[PDB]
């Protein structure tokens, strides 16, 4: 399972300002190898070490930003997501 947890869906954010991305992650059957980190539906990167962080270069408008796990098969959580809007660069 993976939660994401930053940003809220209130976040004030700027175009060309970085947003922080977090999520904890776990598995009760084996080992946690990664978290994607997706912003619409694309990977923006990933973190392989708890505690599962990344930042992400915000582009002005409305954005779904996700988190999936990714287990020891290389197989795939359901999504944690959050909508945002960034605003226009300063």
């Amino acid at each position: 399972m993976v939660k994401l947890t930053a940003p809220k869906s209130n976040v004030v954010a700027y175009g060309n300002e970085f947003l922080k991305i977090t999520a904890t992650a776990s598995d009760s059957d084996g080992k946690i190898s990664r978290v994607d980190f997706l912003v619409d539906g694309e990977v923006i990167g990933s973190d392989r070490e708890a505690p599962y962080e990344y930042e992400w270069k915000a582009v002005e408008g409305n954005h779904e930003i996700s988190v999936i796990a990714y287990d020891d098969d290389d197989a795939a959580s359901t999504p944690d997501s959050v909508k945002i809007f960034v605003k226009q660069a300063r």
